[PDB]
């Protein structure tokens, strides 16, 4: 048996004491105020006295919502410490008018505020009437903050210390609270919700919390935009300074669903095809034979610009879509000029030929865009491309093409043939680096699948992919340094002359492969082509008859096989399976903000001409406060109805007809 | 048939990556190109039991990294007779990169985007198939192309 | 003591979840019908 | 602009009968009465008219839970029909007890009765009531009947008679009409689960209802069972006979659900482990080391059966769990034995050896066992097992394994090196014959994978693939066929003679593959062979310059390579996903039942001895009847309270409200 | 439910103790032998009063 008894004792209500607090409970007015005024005279009954749950008579009343008893309660004065905080929780108008106009324990941490806590449930009633006194909120410190008083709370009491950081930033992050109480609640949203993210980054603990009020953050400033009711609404909010000056401030923030609204997707549409009033409602092939001609008179447009930019061909050019079909159709020719420019090879450094000659102005015209760009964009929006990594890297490549081409012109004169040429002769390294800037050229096409409808999704998706692959490659590049350190241990003594294989030939591009493992570096690429099935078996034999160490080197590359091919690739098979499951349902979002991210930047007047031709306040801050100021009514208005649109509801219910009874009964 | 339209949404990506890998490959190996008398058995290209001029012009490269996707492309293959070992070794980095590529990224993705597509469109199979079917038995109601070929005629 | 307050604050954070059926229902419509039952009979 | 009227107009209620009717709504008895009495004096307001809705002041009164009204409504003498069908859908019993007592449109269809509909609604109050009278539930006839009044409804109206049979069945497979009026309710739903299955496999069209509905009847069964609180009740339970009579009859019936569970399973559990009272609670070593004890005395415990079946250790074999290791360690010594049988090969048709003298008597055991099976069981019962079948195909190829060395011995007696014997030579066949039948013989051990926890679901899951690897095996082989028909159309006019090869080697299995694709058997092997990469690509090439005709198959291989491949494969992939994880939620329960077709089939007396040792009533119904009692009481409660614990709750209480409302003011 | 537990603890109230997980005794294996399925279900309705 066990015995079960009250490790932690109270103090035990008295009979009285538990038959008053049973008549607040069903709401009896009149047995209660029978016991509140015997209680002066006789005092027999406690008014404060708790009850097994720790809720006193006060409580109790404000649970059931009975305005009444809460009142007669009041009127006898007794304790009303924390009372406000469980009126506000319990989001009950009469209970905070009633009890606004007059160490135990408690539900509430000792941080909270009634405007913290009435902030928290986001409840407009509540929050207006206690923002209509004069109540402040305290101001967080930096996120990265050092002064004196932000490092001795966290070292005095570190738990209290982020508990009331978490609390202050979630009675900030409230929708109402901030539809009130908030000169623009559209930038005040954006950088909340900015800043609540780089809490949630720094800190490691209650990422969760951060996240999800900075999400709240977001769907608010969207839901703001969407309360928008007219197309002057949209345009006066867009581009509002504190054109499109608000909506570039929200891409900067990061404001997928703000930049992906219908409205403003229509809006950015409109303004993406100036030239076309009608593109909206075409063929495909009426589409496709536009784009075709566009494209294919893109020099035209690039003259025509540069002669008289004020003409119906000169500013032609200007509009967005245009100005992208011309950009592409630009870089189509290039790539067509890259295919061509491999249709004598004995001269060593030659002069360039036709087709190099049509190549350069346009290798030039990239480089000078990309510095342009660097010189007025800036450092860190350069950078935040992260596209402009690929062209840098062929820009770089492209450079030392060139200065190889020169070197190997004037340092060499004579036609030798290239069997005998040295292995690190100019013009091979230059043609070595040209190609790989050919296959960098071609490849930066992948950033043009944004501008499609069915490209861009799929693109954002197998981006979004890319990192669980970054993920995987570590442990895979762990596994096979493991490997190649063991396979070259082992097979290093038996490394063999160019000589002595059967055609002079070494390592492993050879007919018969041989030295797989004699060196770490050719260890290395030989565990790298056995991924794809390459490596031949004989690899794991050596020429003297050591069969344990041919039968140990076969095992360590067969395990090798095994979890590179087996464990490692359906693990990353998995993993791709997983992220793109999570994010197919965010793909449209993302698309969207990309795909305004590739019309903005052609809305700019910087940038026009593609390469090779680049190189040849008051009365506006009045009327956004008065669009703000309808869509803060039309947002209420639409969330309190969406909220109206519990146990506690069925309990108030009962505490009303009991109510109703006792005072029929005594009536009668 | 409804995950067909995946393969080809990837069909598009796949295809821009082969050219461009195309592109390179032929840049850099064009220079070698041998005539079919010096081969071995009078044979050029990698349908040969020695393969060779894998590279050497746009189409046969385009083949040759289409083959390497089911390994029927050998190593070797990225070898010249001249000793130019930096030439040699950046050809069959191409190489690797494509293979890297087009198996272990792009093909990975694929079935990823297959298993979506399919855990999506099998709640609706059993409509589908019911309305497929209905136009397959209504286009044997007509008096029209009773008798099959050859009666017909 | 410690003990005592995380136990008091667990009791009350669960309670206040759990109030956060058809037998409810019928709860309402047996009290109404009992406040109906005493009105008549004292009319 | 676009009118809208009536289309379809109606007979509009005058300006009384609309205040009547809401009178009637809102529950004002006193209204409503004077109304009633007026009508019958000055015949001003029709009783039976209906609202917008089509519902009459009856429908009204029955909707809102209103007896008053209803009762008053009763003794005005107004139109009854289908009101019943209303007030036992609405599940309210007052309704149906007063009414009970005492071709418009309908939202019943012309088949539904009140037993019917009562059924439907699976209301165990409303159901007893109904069945308290002398009702009674037309009998379905058979899923295959071809009588003349099937075939006549059928013909006349097919949409009618196959509603009319849904809604029959519905209303049997009633848990509550199933509690009630049924001799056995286990029994009952055994084979009502049954027979829907079967309509479900018939009816191609409401497949899904019935699939429901036996699922329904299954539930029931198992939730019986759940009601069980004691051994002995089980035990009775499992053990009636219309041992383990009643568990057999589920497993016929494949009640899944019925089998798996927990009390039946540890029931089952006790009977298993007969020898060893606590095997429950041992560690895997104990367990082990007992298993590898037994197993290695398998011969002994055999030979002790053989001559005293009567002693400790006799009968130590009869015991289920011994008797099942028994067997397996026999096979396991057969298979050691096979393995063996590989340790002069110029004899033609040599005597059998020592390894074949100890092998043949496992092999007419095993035959033996079969026959014996087949004799004892039954004909059904052998061909439902389906592992039955590899059994066969291996009894056979040992049996041809047998005939040939036979004829290998008795037609050749000279010794001649297998280098010039025939292709077709009897020892060869027999060899071929022999290493197919230790291929399936090894691989019969899948079936014992059924008695492991951690091995059994997996078993499940991988044969319940199978049979998605089954429907895209018939897609493949398409392919397959197709394109093997255009690479011979194109590629036979090429054939080569085994000459001219370089080897004398003709085919693809040759050093230097060729002949690929010249005859259509040679190119469906090629075909075969290139899923796995081990087809090289010169064979796409002739000795011809035709290089178009190279080109051409060169294209069709990669074709098929593509689609097999890339296309095919993946999709495979895809819908192995899907199905594994639609299945992973049932694979607990279907291992469960599998597991007890395996305990059981060691519960019989026959059989006992493994190979190649094997060649050498009305108490009991009336206690079943008072079990079925108490579970059927035990599970009407238990289902009323889990449905205890809609808007037209609320509307009951508003209805409520207003009546007493009503009534409070007219006596005030 | 914390109202009605308290009330019942209120008073002098036991719950009988689960023997070992693995235990051998003779009380154990008699109420096994002879009714495992109550066995069973009151070591089970034990452990969910005590968790
Ligand atoms: C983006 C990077 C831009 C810059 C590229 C790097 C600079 C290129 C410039 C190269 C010019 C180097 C001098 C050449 C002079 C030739 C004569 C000579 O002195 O040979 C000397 C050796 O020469 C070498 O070792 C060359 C090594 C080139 C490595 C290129 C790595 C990057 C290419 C892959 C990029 C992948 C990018 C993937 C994305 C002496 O040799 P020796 O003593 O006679 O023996
Ligand atoms: C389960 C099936 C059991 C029965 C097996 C079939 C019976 C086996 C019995 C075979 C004995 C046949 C007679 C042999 C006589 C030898 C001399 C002779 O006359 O050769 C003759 C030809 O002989 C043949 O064509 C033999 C063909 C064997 C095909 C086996 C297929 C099944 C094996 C795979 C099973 C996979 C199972 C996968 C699961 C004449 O040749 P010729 O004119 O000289 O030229
Ligand atoms: C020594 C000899 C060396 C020879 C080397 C030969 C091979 C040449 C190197 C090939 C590098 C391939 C880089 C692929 C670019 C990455 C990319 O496209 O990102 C897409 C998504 O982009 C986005 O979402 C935006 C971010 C873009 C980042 C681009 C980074 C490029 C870095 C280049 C270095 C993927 O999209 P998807 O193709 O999966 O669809
Ligand atoms: C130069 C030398 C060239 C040599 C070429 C040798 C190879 C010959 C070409 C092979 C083409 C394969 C076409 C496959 C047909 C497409 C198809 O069956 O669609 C099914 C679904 O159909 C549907 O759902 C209805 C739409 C049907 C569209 C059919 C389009 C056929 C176009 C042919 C061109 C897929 O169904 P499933 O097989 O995945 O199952
Ligand atoms: C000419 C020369 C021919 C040479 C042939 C050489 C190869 C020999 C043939 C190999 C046949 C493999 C049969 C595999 C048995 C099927 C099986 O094990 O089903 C398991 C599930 O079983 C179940 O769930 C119960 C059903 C069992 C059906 C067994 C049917 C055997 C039919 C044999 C014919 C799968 O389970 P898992 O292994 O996926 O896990
Ligand atoms: C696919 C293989 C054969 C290589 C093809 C090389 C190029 C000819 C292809 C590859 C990617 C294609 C581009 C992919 C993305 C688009 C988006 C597209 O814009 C639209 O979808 C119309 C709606 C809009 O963007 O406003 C314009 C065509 C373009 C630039 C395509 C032009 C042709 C490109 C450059
Ligand atoms: C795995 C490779 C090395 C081939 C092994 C051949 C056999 C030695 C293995 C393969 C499958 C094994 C069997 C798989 C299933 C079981 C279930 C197992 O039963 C239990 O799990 C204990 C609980 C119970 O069954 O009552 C008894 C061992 C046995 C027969 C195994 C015995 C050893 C087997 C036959
Ligand atoms: C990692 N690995 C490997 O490198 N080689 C290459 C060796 C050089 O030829 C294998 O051949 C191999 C393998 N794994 C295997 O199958 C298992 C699966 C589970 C456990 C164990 Cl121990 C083995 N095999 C097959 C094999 C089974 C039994 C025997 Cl006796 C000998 C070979
Ligand atoms: C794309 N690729 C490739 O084309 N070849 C063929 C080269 C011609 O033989 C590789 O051999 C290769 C590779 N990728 C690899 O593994 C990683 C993984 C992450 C980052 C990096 Cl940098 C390398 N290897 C193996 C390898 C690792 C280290 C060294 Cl020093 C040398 C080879
Ligand atoms: C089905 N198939 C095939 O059988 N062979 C073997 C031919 C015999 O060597 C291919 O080489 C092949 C291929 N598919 C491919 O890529 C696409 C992808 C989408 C559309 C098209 Cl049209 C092609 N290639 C590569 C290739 C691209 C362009 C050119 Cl010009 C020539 C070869
Ligand atoms: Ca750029
Ligand atoms: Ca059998
Ligand atoms: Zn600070
Ligand atoms: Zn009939
Ligand atoms: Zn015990």
């Amino acid at each position: 048996r066990i015995p079960l008894q009250i490790v932690r004792a109270e103090t035990e209500l008295s009979a009285e004491e538990k038959a008053f607090l049973n008549a607040v409970e069903k709401g009896d007015y009149a047995t209660v105020k029978q016991a509140l005024q015997e209680a002066e005279i006789y005092y027999n009954v406690n008014i404060n006295c708790m009850d097994p749950l720790g809720r006193s008579a006060l409580l109790i009343a404000i649970e059931n919502e009975n305005l009444e008893i809460m009142e007669l309660l009041l009127n006898h004065s007794v304790y009303v410490g924390d009372a406000l905080l469980y009126a506000i929780r319990k989001e009950v108008v009469g209970a905070v008018e009633l009890l606004l106009s007059y160490t135990q324990f408690s539900e509430f941490t000792p941080d909270i505020t009634p405007i913290m806590l009435a902030a928290h449930t986001n409840n407009y009633e509540i929050i207006k009437l206690l923002v209509q006194k004069r109540v402040t909120i305290p101001r967080p410190h930096q996120i990265r903050c050092n002064c004196v008083e932000c490092v001795s709370s966290s070292e005095v009491d570190s738990l209290r210390h982020s508990r009331s950081r978490l609390n202050i930033y979630k009675a900030l992050a409230s929708p109402s609270l901030i539809a009130l109480s908030s000169e623009d609640p559209i930038l005040t949203a954006f950088r909340l919700g900015w800043e609540l993210k780089e809490l949630s980054k720094v800190e490691n603990e209650f990422k969760a919390e951060y996240e999800e009020l900075s999400q709240q953050c977001k769907l608010f400033a969207k839901d703001l935009l969407d309360q928008a009711r007219s197309s002057r609404e949209l345009e006066i909010i867009l581009n509002h300074r504190d054109d499109l000056a608000k909506l570039k401030v929200a891409i900067k923030y990061h404001q997928k669903e703000f930049v992906a609204q219908p409205n403003c997707q229509q809006l950015l549409a409109t303004l993406w095809y100036d030239g076309f009033p009608g593109w909206r409602r075409k063929h495909w092939v009426v589409k496709l034979l536009t784009c075709m001609t566009i494209g294919f008179l893109f020099p035209m447009l690039s003259i025509a610009y540069l002669i008289s930019p004020r003409s119906n061909l000169g500013l032609f050019i200007k509009k967005p879509f245009i100005k992208f079909i011309c950009h592409t159709a630009s870089y189509l020719t290039f790539l067509f000029m890259l295919l061509l420019a491999s249709q004598d090879l004995h001269v060593q450094g030659p002069p360039p030929t036709v087709v190099e000659w049509m190549i350069l102005p346009w290798v030039l015209g990239f480089i000078w865009g990309e510095i342009k760009e660097m010189w007025d964009g800036g450092f860190t929006e350069y950078i935040h491309d992260w596209w402009n990594l690929m062209d840098f890297a062929m820009n770089s490549l492209y450079l030392a093409t060139i200065s190889l081409k020169i070197v190997a012109y004037v340092k060499y004169n004579g036609s030798r043939p290239r069997e005998e040429w040295e292995m690190w002769h100019p013009t091979l390294i230059a043609e070595a680096l040209f190609a790989i800037s050919n296959i960098l050229s071609s490849l930066r096409l992948i950033s043009l699948f944004t501008a499609n409808s069915h490209l861009g999704p799929l693109q954002i998706s197998l981006g979004r992919m890319l990192l669980d692959i970054l993920k995987f490659l570590f442990i895979y590049c762990l596994v096979l340094l493991a490997f190649a350190n063991g396979l070259n241990q082992l097979y290093f003594y038996y490394e063999t002359r160019a000589i002595d294989e059967p055609n002079n030939c070494k390592g492993i591009r050879c007919e018969k492969q041989n030295n797989a493992f004699s060196t770490l570096f050719e260890t290395l690429q030989s565990l790298f082509w056995s991924v794809f099935g390459l490596l031949n078996l004989y690899v794991t034999n050596v020429k003297a008859r050591h069969e344990f160490t041919e039968f140990v080197g076969a095992t360590m590359f067969g395990t090798y096989n095994v979890i590179s091919l087996v464990v490692l690739l359906n693990m990353l098979i998995a993993m791709m399976n997983n992220s793109y499951q999570l994010i197919a349902d965010h793909a449209d979002i993302e698309w969207k903000f990309a795909r305004t991210k590739l019309w903005m930047s052609y809305f700019d007047e910087g940038g026009t001409l593609p390469p090779p031709f680049n190189i040849i306040s008051l009365i506006q801050n009045q009327h956004y406060q008065e669009v703000i100021r309808n869509l803060v009514k039309r947002y209420v208005a639409a969330m309190i109805r969406n909220s109206k649109t519990t146990e506690e509801n069925f309990k108030e219910l009962k505490q009303d007809i009991s109510s109703f009874r006792y005072e029929v009964l005594d009536l009668l």
